[PDB]
RNA sequence: GAAACUUAAAACCGUGUUGCACUGCAACCCGGAAUUCUUGCACGUCG
C-alpha cells in the first residue's frame, strides 16, 4: 500500500490504482511476462553469479 | 729780475676651423610542479 500512494501522484486519472490495491492485495496491477510460443515467463531476469579472478 | 705750452698730428692693426682616427660592444631558454575530475539503470504506468 506504500507503492500505491506514490503510483497515484502521478498517474490515477486514468485507473484508480488505491481501492483496487486493497481488494486482492498487489501492487502494481500486472505481471511483465512474456511469450516465445513455448514458455510463459517473465521479463528481465537474470542468473548472477561472480569470482575473484586475477 | 719782472714777460713768451719739446708743442701739433698718429687705431697695436692685417691674415688664421679646437681640427684629424674611434660600433655602448661581448656572454645569458620566461624556465621548473599540476588528470576537465567526483555522484547518475533510456525508465515507469495498462477497462
Amino acid at each position: 500500500d506504500d507503492m500505491a500512494k506514490v503510483l497515484d501522484a502521478q498517474f490515477g486519472k486514468v485507473v484508480k490504482h488505491v481501492d483496487k490495491t486493497r481488494e486482492l492485495r498487489v501492487s502494481p496491477l500486472v505481471l511483465k511476462r512474456t511469450k516465445i510460443d513455448n514458455i510463459c515467463y517473465e521479463m528481465g531476469q537474470c542468473e548472477l553469479s561472480i569470482r575473484r579472478a586475477e
